[PDB]
């Protein structure tokens, strides 16, 4: 589509898209510009595919962790808020949408997972993960269960995996080390082992997912769930009297959720960038605009200071921010999707008994490190001129060890297939050393010097 004089917006289907459509109708009334809100499945995987063809929505909403990869691939317009508009939003929310020094999206709202609990079944929720088996043994006798939440998406199990030490990529000196992946350390093993023990002891079912847990909680069948602010609307409509509180500790350490900033990026290919700017700054990021969305599904702690001051008086929002401060803002680097895919497979395989915890997590660390390295090496090879990539292949065609890389394999391979061949054949660490040295040899000392700086700590 991408037609001029219309805005198309994509937002995930668990968000308040009917409220956002109401903000779109006000824009249309005031300006004559139609706004279409859609919620495609897997919108966050479809956006990079269609935007790289010059198509897609004008505006895309997702948590900020996806946006670095979109920006690195050139799919997002840099946004240009004036100083006066920037002062309307909290400074840490602007940081979450900064990539390579540029603002690449409008931050909307700060999301963190909380422990949600049914006050009639459980007037005093647990402070610890460790007491949840004893607490479930009690509720079973009453015909209930202690805790159901989505085990299919690692976003929901990460708080526990990280509590005693798990991490995605090691952070220091303001930069993330994509070679130092923390999904296989002692603390991650301990958290996932606890989760799987909960399943093997029949306190949880490995196949619980979002809709199952949400239904069970909102029907009064389970005393607790783990969810974000978007889920409160549906509990409000049910008969459940709930509270929202800090996640349980594990081995005495806070559960550490990955905090998302819901963010609106502008497609690089859109011919409507100025209208999208006007819609986001003057209609959405206002008291009325955010109230319209929030009434549909709550946003969490919004980035807009004037509205957030009213929301911050809600103890549910107090709890959301308490959990946020116990966790960490997600990285936005392009390698975050590699981390998430690897962890997702590990948690599903351990929970279903397909693999042990130790083997699931050992494979997740290898998979994440390999995919992260592929991402970086691809990006660098894409910076070679086509004539320099040809010289590169001749250099690597002579690289020894069991067998070499045959000429026909490289002959018509582009930068991504070349990155894959090198990594498949040499492993991530050697693939990168060979490519770095080859950049020096074919006289791209700019790539050589910048690549050297990647691994310095
Ligand atoms: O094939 C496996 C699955 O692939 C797809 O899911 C991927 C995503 O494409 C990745 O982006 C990532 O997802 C992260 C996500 O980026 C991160 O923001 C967080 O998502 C929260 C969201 O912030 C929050 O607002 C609310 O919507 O809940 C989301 C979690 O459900 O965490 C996600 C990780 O859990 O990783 C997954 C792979 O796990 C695809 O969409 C799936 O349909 C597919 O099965």
């Amino acid at each position: 589509k991408i037609e001029e004089g219309k805005l198309v917006i994509w937002i995930n289907g668990d968000k308040g898209y009917n409220g956002l459509a109401e903000v779109g109708k006000k824009f249309e009334k005031d300006t004559g510009i139609k706004v279409t809100v859609e919620h495609p499945d897997k919108l966050e995987e479809k956006f990079p595919q269609v935007a790289a063809t010059g198509d897609g929505p004008d505006i895309i909403f997702w948590a900020h962790d996806r946006f670095g990869g979109y920006a690195q691939s050139g799919l997002l317009a840099e946004i240009t808020p004036a100083a006066a508009f920037q002062d309307k939003l909290y400074p840490f929310t602007w940081d979450a949408v900064r990539y390579n020094g540029k603002l690449i999206a409008y931050p909307i709202a700060v999301e963190a997972l909380s422990l949600i609990y049914n006050k009639d079944l459980l007037p005093n929720p647990p402070k610890t993960w460790e007491e949840i088996p004893a607490l479930d043994k009690e509720l079973k006798a009453k015909g209930k269960s202690a805790l159901m939440f989505n085990l299919q998406e690692p976003y929901f199990t990460w708080p526990l995996i990280a509590a005693d030490g798990g991490y995605a990529f090691k952070y220091a000196a303001g930069k993330y080390d994509i070679k130092d992946v923390g999904v296989d350390n002692a603390g991650a093993k301990a958290g996932l082992t606890f989760l799987v023990d909960l399943i093997k002891n029949k306190h949880m079912n490995a196949d619980t997912d979002y809709s199952i847990a949400e239904a069970a909680f909102n029907k009064g069948e389970t005393a607790m769930t783990i969810n974000g602010p978007w889920a409160w609307s549906n509990i409000d409509t049910s008969a459940v009297n709930y509270g929202v509180t800090v996640l349980p500790t594990f081995k005495g350490q806070p559960s550490k959720p990955f905090v998302g900033v819901l963010s609106a990026g502008i497609n690089a290919a859109s011919p409507n960038k100025e209208l999208a700017k006007e819609f986001l700054e003057n209609y959405l990021l206002t008291d009325e605009g955010l109230e319209a969305v929030n009434k549909d599904k709550p946003l969490g702690a919004v980035a807009l200071k004037s509205y957030e001051e009213e929301l911050a008086k809600d103890p549910r929002i107090a709890a959301t921010m308490e959990n946020a401060q116990k966790g960490e803002i997600m990285p936005n680097i392009p390698q975050m999707s590699a981390f998430w895919y690897a962890v997702r497979t590990a948690v599903i395989n351990a929970a279903s008994g397909r693999q042990t915890v130790d083997a699931a997590l050992a494979a997740a660390q290898t998979n994440a490190a390999r995919a992260a390295a592929l991402c970086r090496l691809s990006t660098y090879l894409e910076e070679l001129e086509a004539v320099e990539l040809k010289k590169f292949k001749l250099y690597l065609g002579t690289a020894t060890e069991e067998g070499k890389i045959p000429w026909g394999s490289m002959e018509k391979a582009g930068p991504l297939e070349m990155a894959q061949l090198l990594i498949t054949h040499f492993g991530p660490e050697e693939a990168w050393r060979l490519a770095l040295s080859t950049f020096e040899r074919i006289n791209r000392k700019d790539l050589w010097e910048r690549g050297q700086r990647e691994d310095l700590v």
